[PDB]
């Protein structure tokens, strides 16, 4: 059977929350208040999963979500790893 990965959003101290927050709604279909709170999860704790599904679609997530945050001029990452 094919290996899950988790899409882990990672912290860091430039990218605004709200930015965060509708990154997540975009890309990973995250409600306003689901969104806000993952944001956070990660905010406190240095990261926190966001979905875990198929290693390529976990890896073309990742990679949206971040380009989103990178050509705005965030260090927003998103990465993945498998569980
Ligand atoms: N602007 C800030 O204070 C960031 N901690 C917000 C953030 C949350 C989750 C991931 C990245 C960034």
């Amino acid at each position: 059977r094919p290996k899950l990965y988790k899409v882990m959003l990672l912290n860091d101290d430039y990218t605004p929350r709200e930015f965060v927050t509708v990154v997540l709604k975009a890309v990973f279909r995250m409600s306003e208040d689901t969104g806000r709170r993952v944001m956070m999860t990660a905010h406190r704790f240095g990261s926190a999963v966001v979905v875990v599904c198929e290693r390529d679609i976990a890896e073309t997530k990742a990679k949206e979500a971040t380009d989103l945050g990178k050509e705005a001029g965030f260090p927003l990452m998103f990465t993945t790893e498998p569980e």
